[PDB]
């Protein structure tokens, strides 16, 4: 086996669906004990589905914006497992709003989940990784903010720029303690968030929006939750023991093309 | 004159001192009517010193984290000047804290000023730049977050990564309305913020810390408020009318050196 | 005056037309003594047109891929001027060819002009800049290679990646001697090269190709030779005395847009 | 098994030692049939060492700057194997020279191997990967040129900038034909090239130079040929089927540290 995560303990935020679910599945397939962290009531069934496929999956229903409850959850995971090796911060919200139409509710919702939620998760995990003398943190950014941007994404792009900068500073601070910190910057991925955005843009024909996005990618398809989980698994593994402080673009050359398609 | 800002109106946050003061001075020297926006009591003397050098300088003492008061201030500037051409977001705080020692007060202070303050400033200015059919926004990021990082800067680097991303999204959103938005990413610059950080590292001999920083820069000096103001003036000017959505590193090759 | 280049001496390669001509004009308007370097016999007329507008413009017809003729030309410029302050490497070729169809002649033509030409120009200039303890080098890269790429541009993108890397290493090497080195990475610019490419892609309606390119830029226009010259003038000036080792994208947010 | 390269054919340039040897070993451990391409007299023994560990390794002693001989070698590999899935371009030279001391021989040596050698390798492989309906190309760039640079590396950094740009253009051109192209940008790695540079800087005590470089890395060690091979294996595998056109920095945060 080139990848062996047996006896490693991972927490994945956003584990109930989308890329977090993909990351939890790949870590579990590699032999990790995985905890799905999600506010969604679907998270228990998500962990159940993985146990039925022979995987060591567990859940905690908790809101990552509640620092006290999240800290209590991670302390409990570390206590009952004896260690914490891997954190994937995949929980996020993708709300769009034109800059002049932004209200305090929208600003707060996107930044609390995307920024403070990743902050709270890292802050609860790092102490347990220091006890272990070993940790891997994989943050989810976006191409939106650090690389490219469209109109209508100022708060989301601000939130993912924050993750980009936070990732580099956390990597720098804990390199000497063998905690490696990296970000995945996904392009157009086939998730519930993307399907919802497609329905918002064209309620009559959401599939036609998905088809147009796929045609603008040089690889001619959206990324999958498996593609995202595969890169998170690589970064969590002994195959990536020298790779830290980097933001890796996973986009099928969507941001590479000089003219679109 | 290759640069002529005569008849243009500029708002500069952080205008009392440091790079904001440099930006306001260079815009004013190029002929702009400049307003220094700053919470510091030093802002009155800063505007007075520019008027004494023959420059068209004004101030509003206001906290950029107070969105209602900031909006009132910018609406008043636009009403009395008849236009708003240029916004420079230089106001910021440089507080360092080890990640595990961060408390809610530190997190909130740095993000409120560095992120929400730049947000509030852009949100109050953009309506006036749309009326003007023309606007230039220069945000101050840092090399810290987007390019490099040291231990003890998680909140600051998060705040400057936020500015990096926000800059690109605002540029994308308003390019069609001729509002150009760019960020300056300074390296080690000789400002009150840097002098305060030097005194924190070695209270007995702050100058020795400044000297060590200068020796680590390939150009062998810190940047100046003039260097920063010169780049802000370029970005605000007709010399930069096709340049938008970019984060320009102004660092004397500090981030370039390999070893 | 915020910019004063009065009696600084500048060499601009590719000075006969396109962005090189824009850079030479802006430096000369700021008061520089400018030499247009070009292989084209049109370079004499280009310098004449600037002198007729009251500018201090001169030409040398020389091939930048001939190291030994270019070195003789720059030595002559420095000897007759007493100094050399500014070098703009704007000469380039923009030939496209699908990777499997590349032949040695292609590969050589694009890399000799774009890479070895910039190499030869910097190598002949730097000693004269060191004599007066001051130099500014502005290299022309592209967004193509360092930032984005389309099919059919492997050799061009290779050449502009080379300029990107060379710019950073030359900046690092001479920072301590006050030679500042930066690159401009232009997007879609309105030059003779672009106009020729538009005519090639649609001889029936070249302007419609220019209009389609302009519509893909968030600012809704191509860049001009003036936009390019304006940034080179900034980088050559006392306004940019702390800025070195950087590659600046001048593209009206063409590479920023998530959807075109 | 998360990674299975069984029945895949890989060509690795620079396979005799250093990071090329690491890449060939990791691809072979994952089940690939690997051909070590190298001018070094060591290359036969390198392939023999892998066969002694039960791995499917072969060699061709050939100079990548000889386009006709390299093309003949790759044509022979594809004909005898029926396939070509993976190309790793690790062969390179690391010669340093101050800019004003560069001569035609130095310029030619570094650019012929680092640039034209990668070009010749890709040009010989791509036709076989199109027949295969599948290819993965991993080019070796450096942090030197695209990210950072020290004095004395103008030709090397030019060569690695060329690889950076060529990687992106080749990725763009072949994305639609399922050839994925990426670059690894290593930092300070423990290879014969690095050990040669260490011995050049201090012949009496090369290890002290290696120790100083390791101390400048936040992870406090040099990268290994295994670290490099592990990233090349990832990029060659089904785990990276949506990752193309990227230059990935593998450096233990060497380029990240501010001060
Ligand atoms: N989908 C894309 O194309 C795309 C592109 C760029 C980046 N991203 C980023 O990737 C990450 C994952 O996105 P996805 O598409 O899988 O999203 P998704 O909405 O499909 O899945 C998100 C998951 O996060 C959970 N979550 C949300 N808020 C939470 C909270 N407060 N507490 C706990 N769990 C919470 C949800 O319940 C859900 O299970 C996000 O950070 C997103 O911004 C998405
Ligand atoms: N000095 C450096 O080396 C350096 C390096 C990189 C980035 N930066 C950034 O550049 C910008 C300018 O920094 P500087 O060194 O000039 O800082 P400074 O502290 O010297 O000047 C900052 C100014 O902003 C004002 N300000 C702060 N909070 C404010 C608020 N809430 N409302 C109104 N005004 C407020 C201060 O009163 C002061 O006049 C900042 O965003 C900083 O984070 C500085
Ligand atoms: N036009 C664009 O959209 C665009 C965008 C990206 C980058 N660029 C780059 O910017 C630079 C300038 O481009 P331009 O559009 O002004 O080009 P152009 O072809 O319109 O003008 C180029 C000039 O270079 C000169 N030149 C060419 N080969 C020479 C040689 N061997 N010796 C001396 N002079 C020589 C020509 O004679 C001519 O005057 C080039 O490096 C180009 O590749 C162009
Ligand atoms: N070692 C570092 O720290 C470092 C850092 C960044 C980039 N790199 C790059 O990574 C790659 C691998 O470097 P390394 O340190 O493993 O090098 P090395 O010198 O240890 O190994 C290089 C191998 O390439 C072979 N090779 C060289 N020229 C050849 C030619 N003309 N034809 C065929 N084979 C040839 C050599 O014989 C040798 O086996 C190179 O492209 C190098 O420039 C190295
Ligand atoms: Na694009
Ligand atoms: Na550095």
């Amino acid at each position: 086996h080139m990848i062996n995560m047996r006896n490693r303990v991972a927490i994945v935020t956003g584990g109930a669906m989308g890329m977090g679910n993909g990351c939890a599945r790949k870590l579990a397939e590699a032999g990790a004990k995985v905890y799905l962290i999600d506010r969604s009531n679907l998270v228990a069934a998500a962990a159940q589905d993985m146990r039925e496929a022979g995987l060591n999956a567990n859940h905690v229903q908790v809101d990552i914006t509640d620092q006290e409850s999240l800290t209590s959850a991670y302390d409990g995971i570390a206590a009952e497992s004896g260690r914490l090796d891997v954190l994937v911060n995949a929980a996020g919200v993708g709300d769009s709003r034109m800059f002049l139409d932004v209200d305090d509710a929208h600003y707060k919702k996107v930044i609390d989940v995307n920024v403070r939620g990743t902050w709270n998760s890292c802050r609860a995990a790092v102490p347990h990784m220091l006890s272990n003398k070993h940790g891997r943190i994989i943050n989810f950014g976006s191409i939106s903010g650090p690389i490219v941007a469209d109109p209508g994404w100022t708060v989301y792009a601000l939130s993912k720029g924050a993750i980009f900068g936070f990732t580099k500073a956390l990597a720098s601070e804990f390199a000497g303690q063998n905690i490696l910190v990296n970000a995945i910057l996904p392009g157009s991925m086939d998730t519930p968030m993307m399907r919802a955005a497609a329905a918002d843009t064209n309620p009559a024909d959401p599939q036609s929006v998905i088809d147009e996005i796929a045609a603008a990618v040089p690889l001619k398809r959206l990324g999958t939750i498996d593609d995202a989980g595969n890169l998170a698994l690589f970064l969590a593994s002994d195959l990536a023991s020298y790779l830290t402080g980097q933001a890796i673009v996973l986009d099928g050359a969507f941001t590479l093309a000089e003219y679109q398609s």
